[PDB]
């Protein structure tokens, strides 16, 4: 029962991942955008480079995930 | 019963952690139409490109959605 | 026993670093939802804010639940 409840939950988190990566990806469209849509407004262009260094930390976090869900047999 | 206390914690944080994407799902979903009645109320007059970014953006956040969806029945078919 | 456990540990630093995937998201979620702010949409947006909270809410929720994992 454990077992097959652990491999349940593995699948679970692969999902949650996916959904995470797909939801930065729209991220990375909207930050796109709102960059597009600047005055060329000096704060708003720090702002929007935070936005996109925490975006790419986010990157590496799901990485993380994967490949630790990945190491379990 | 260690691992299946375990088991039921884990549960437990899954599903509050989807239910953290499932919100945050809902402000992209909010920030992208802002956005779209912006560009669309205008011409484009942003360009054709962030209306092409902000469609794929709106398909990235019905492909996340989908991913929460499957994530759940699975959580649900834990016993 | 000690296999189970081990797979046990596993899931928990996986879902872990999913957490800190999402306070990320939710960090540049903020930004974005300040930058769109400073550029019915005043209804919008604090819609937006009040689900991103709720979001943070969640994570916490998340991580309390794995802290009781031992």
């Amino acid at each position: 029962k454990n077992a097959d409840n652990i491999n349940k939950l593995k699948s679970s988190i692969e999902s949650t991942n996916e959904a995470v990566v797909k939801l930065q990806e729209t991220a990375e469209k909207t930050v796109y955008v709102l960059t597009a849509l600047q005055d060329y407004g000096i704060d708003i262009s720090i702002e929007l480079n935070k936005a996109k260094s925490d975006l790419e930390e986010s990157k590496e976090w799901i990485r993380r995930s994967n490949q630790k869900l990945d190491s379990i047999g």
